[PDB]
């Protein structure tokens, strides 16, 4: 029962491959401290230009086939 989701956001889709690179740069943190001081350096990120479009992409190429999942496309 249901499965495809909607994306990611930029944010988030950064924060996914870097939520891992900061528990890494302090392991010893919380999951609230990732998305804390990700944000942060999320900000100034210049992986965000290349990055933050995955999310934008991410939630046409999603809800164009996770919300489309029923129909077709």
């Amino acid at each position: 029962s249901h499965m495809p989701k909607r994306a990611t956001t930029a944010f988030m889709l950064w924060l996914n491959d870097t939520r891992e690179s900061i528990k890494r740069e302090n392991p010893g943190i919380k999951v609230t401290e990732i998305a804390k001081k990700g944000g942060e350096m999320w900000k100034e990120l210049k992986d965000k230009s290349k990055w933050e479009d995955a999310a934008a992409k991410d939630k046409q190429r999603y809800h164009d086939e996770m919300r489309n999942y029923k129909p077709e496309a």
